[PDB]
């Protein structure tokens, strides 16, 4: 399984301006993507590290973002959920959990 993150995508409405990040995801010659936002890794976290502390990477840290406005702050954090997911997914038992098959197919 190979993933990616290409970009982020801002949805909603102006007053819910929140932040997906869109996943690419690779297997044999399927191709997919799942959309996240940054809860949504956190949560995945969370729930991983309770069944593997010893395997799970860093998480890029939670920030105060001031309107979603800086887009800097954006590419630095899609890039560090990027490096963070394709850790997870290069540990074959992190990658056949349920949580993180959810994660990327639901």
């Amino acid at each position: 399984m190979k993933v990616s993150i290409p970009d982020f995508e801002k949805e909603g409405e102006g007053k819910s301006k929140h932040v997906m990040y869109k996943i690419k995801v690779k297997t044999g010659g399927e191709e997919w993507a799942v959309y996240r936002r940054y809860s949504d890794f956190y949560w995945l976290h969370k729930k991983l590290q309770q069944r593997y502390p010893e395997l799970v990477p860093e998480l890029p840290p939670k920030k105060w973002i001031y309107s979603a406005l800086d887009e800097q702050i954006l590419e630095k954090r899609k890039q560090g959920l990027e490096k963070y997911i394709q850790r997870i997914v290069s540990h074959p038992v992190l990658a056949n959990d349920e949580l993180v098959v959810s994660f990327l197919q639901a």
